[PDB]
């Protein structure tokens, strides 16, 4: 059973920002979604503190990239507190229609498209490399869904039937033809040292067979 539903008008303008404005400095897309996963992984070892049931799920605190040249995907797992489907419906596209009008607003002032994660918005830089994102997630208190969009103003849920997560998040990037420089083992390396190396989760670049 899949259910599809309309972005709000502003993130749908805001995805079609992203798609169709020139810009080169693409590569920052890795870094938003790092940035938004060491977010996740601090919610729930937050939460922890407090009730240490909630890491019954997986004691584990981790980020993953991991590339398949055959699917063209780049894939960035985390164990993070993972999205319920009223986050996915409902929640985060509420706090992202602010964060895409002050974005708007900057970027009409002369600010750049790298500066997105000071809005809150910066998963969708994903559209920056990527056709379609697949969003798979299991939050404790919820079911695992998959949430998929390939832009053009709407996006699918459905209960994922695939290998169960256990709890957090893994995005998925079905990359342009032309974009697939970031399925590179020495890319990805260069761009997570010059831009994620602080992060405080140990981040695991897979290697391709
Ligand atoms: O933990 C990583 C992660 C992945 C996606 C996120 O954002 C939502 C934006 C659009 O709806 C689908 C998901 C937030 C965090």
């Amino acid at each position: 059973e899949v259910e599809t539903f309309a972005f709000q008008a502003e993130i749908a303008q805001l995805m079609s920002l992203i798609i169709n404005t020139f810009y080169s400095n693409k590569e920052i897309f890795l870094r938003e979604l790092i940035s938004n996963s060491s977010d996740a992984l601090d919610k729930i070892r937050y939460e922890s503190l407090t009730d240490p049931s909630k890491l019954d799920s997986g004691k584990e605190l981790h980020i993953n990239l991991i590339p398949n040249k055959q699917d063209r995907t780049l894939t960035i797992v985390d164990t993070g507190i993972g999205m319920t489907k009223a986050d996915l419906i409902n929640n985060l596209g509420t706090i992202a229609k602010s964060g895409t009008k002050a974005f708007m607003e900057a970027l009409q002032a002369g600010a750049d498209i790298s500066m997105i994660g000071q809005f809150g918005v910066g998963f969708y830089s994903a559209y920056l490399v990527a056709e379609k994102v697949t969003v798979i997630t299991k939050h404790n208190d919820d079911e695992q869904y998959a949430w998929e969009s390939s832009a053009g103003g709407s996006f699918t849920v459905r209960t994922d039937t695939g290998e169960p997560m256990g709890r957090g998040t893994k995005v998925i990037l079905h990359l342009k033809e032309d974009q697939t420089e970031y399925l590179e083992e020495r890319r990805i390396k260069e761009i997570v040292k010059k831009h994620s190396q602080f992060i405080g989760y140990p981040i695991t670049l897979f290697v391709e067979k």
